């Protein structure tokens, strides 16, 4: 029953996960003045090259490109984490107009969308022992603008009419998630937690700096999905994104200038 409506949205979540109003709390916006350089952060390693796709899912709130995380295939590490991390998913949120979607902000700016590639900590061994841990996840952030389409994000866009609602998966084999990343590994970090309920204080986010660019029409197709499964009055999935929560006592940490 939580949601991105009126009477069951961000607003309420805190009645039935009250960590909503915790200590690390995502997303946040990053003052960008005010996140320091740390010449002690390691460029990110994402080692993407044998990642295998399963699925694509609409799970009533976003869509998800899962992957076999059942072996070390794709994996981050560097950057500020320790040890390996292994890819699970990656889904995205966008807005209704172009003005709004991310979760991120940066001084206070919205992106059209944020795609976030969810990966647990193997030394926890599964990813609900990890959700219980402080640093059990990462999530790499990455922005997206609308302007040029984005060649990489177009197999994705056009299997959505298939699943265009709630508990409709498909295969989604050979699917290359090096497609949807920006130049740039310059990135922005901080201990914070998941999204959407439960709101696990649990992530490592990793936020790139650059933005790729997505076009109005790649954009168009997910605000096509619905929110409903196939038979209840027809709601569009639009708006799936938490706004920036407290900072509270956290410092955003920037891996380069
Ligand atoms: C609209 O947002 C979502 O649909 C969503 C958003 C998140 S987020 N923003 O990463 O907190 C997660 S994370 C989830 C992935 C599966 C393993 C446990 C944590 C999964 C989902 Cl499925
Ligand atoms: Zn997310």
């Amino acid at each position: 029953h939580w949601g991105y409506g009126k009477h069951n949205g961000p607003e309420h979540w805190h009645k039935d996960f009250p960590i909503a109003k915790g200590e690390r709390q995502s997303p946040v916006d990053i003052d960008t003045h005010t996140a320091k350089y740390d010449p002690s952060l390691k460029p990110l390693s994402v080692s993407y090259d044998q990642a295998t796709s399963l699925r694509i899912l609409n799970n009533g709130h976003s869509f998800q490109v899962e992957f076999d995380d059942s072996q070390d295939k794709a994996v981050l590490k560097g950057g500020p984490l320790d040890g390996t991390y292994r890819l699970l998913q990656f889904h995205f949120h966008w807005g209704s107009l172009d003005g709004q979607g991310s979760e991120h902000t940066v001084d206070k700016k919205k992106y059209a969308a944020e795609l976030h590639l969810v990966h647990w900590n193997t030394k926890y061994g599964d990813v609900g022992k990890a959700l219980q841990q402080p640093d059990g996840l990462a999530v790499l952030g990455i922005f997206l603008k609308v302007g040029s389409a984005k060649p990489g994000l177009q197999k994705v866009v056009d299997v959505l009419d298939s699943i265009k609602t709630k508990g409709k998966s498909a295969d989604f084999t050979n699917f290359d998630p090096r497609g949807l990343l920006p130049e740039s590994l310059d990135y922005w970090t901080y201990p914070g937690s998941l999204t959407t309920p439960p709101l696990a204080e649990c992530v490592t986010w990793i936020v790139l700096k650059e933005p790729i660019s997505v076009s109005s029409e790649q954009v168009l197709k997910f605000r096509k999905l619905n929110f409903n499964g196939e038979g209840e009055p027809e709601e569009l999935m639009v708006d799936n994104w938490r706004p920036a929560q407290p900072l509270k006592n956290r410092q955003i940490k920037a891996s380069f200038k």
